[PDB]
């Protein structure tokens, strides 16, 4: 699908059997989701954004479906204002910027 | 062109007669550049991202050239860690997300 940017590029993702809305964010290196429960052990990570840094929990090899496309990768969980699908997963679904 | 997301989507922009490197950010509603001098009057604004909010100066009707494409829009100036080309300008150059 081709997504224009007149509005936020929000899509439905499925993770842990639940549907959530997330932003396709080319400006995000990684994928960070709002506080939730994920399986396995996590490692600590610090990510910096426009307003500073936040501590998140890093879970690896997590199954996540984005707009119907299945991806398996690293997902960060922390106090993010919105669910963000970053480049690590955008590349898995073959997402590109075009103009 | 078609930009892959294996690396950050950085492009050269021309603003106020200056050449700068900026990130094509679909997750950014607005465009914010690091501290610099721009003409006209400005209004203060607070923008929030990961980490919190930062105070920026809002300039309107600013002309910017993104990869050769001329676009006009509001440009925010402030303590952003990286130059960001947001949706308000990405739409003007016909940039879309595709997968
Ligand atoms: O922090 C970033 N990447 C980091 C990141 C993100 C997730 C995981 C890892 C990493 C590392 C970095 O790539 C990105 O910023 C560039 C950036 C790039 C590299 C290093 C940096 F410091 C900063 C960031 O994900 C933006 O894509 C965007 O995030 C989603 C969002 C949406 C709505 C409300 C929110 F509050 C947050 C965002 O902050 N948007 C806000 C914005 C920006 C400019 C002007 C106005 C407004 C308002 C709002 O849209």
């Amino acid at each position: 699908p081709q997504i224009t940017l007149w509005q936020r590029p929000l899509v439905t993702i499925k993770i842990g059997g639940q549907l959530k809305e997330a932003l396709l964010d080319t400006g995000a290196d990684d994928t960070v989701l709002e506080e939730m429960s994920l399986p396995g052990r996590w490692k600590p990570k610090m990510i910096g954004g426009i307003g500073g840094f936040i501590k998140v929990r890093q879970y690896d090899q997590i199954l996540i479906e984005i707009c119907g496309h299945k991806a398996i990768g690293t997902v960060l969980v922390g106090p993010t204002p919105v669910n963000i699908i970053g480049r690590n997963l955008l590349t898995q679904i073959g997402c590109t910027l075009n103009f």
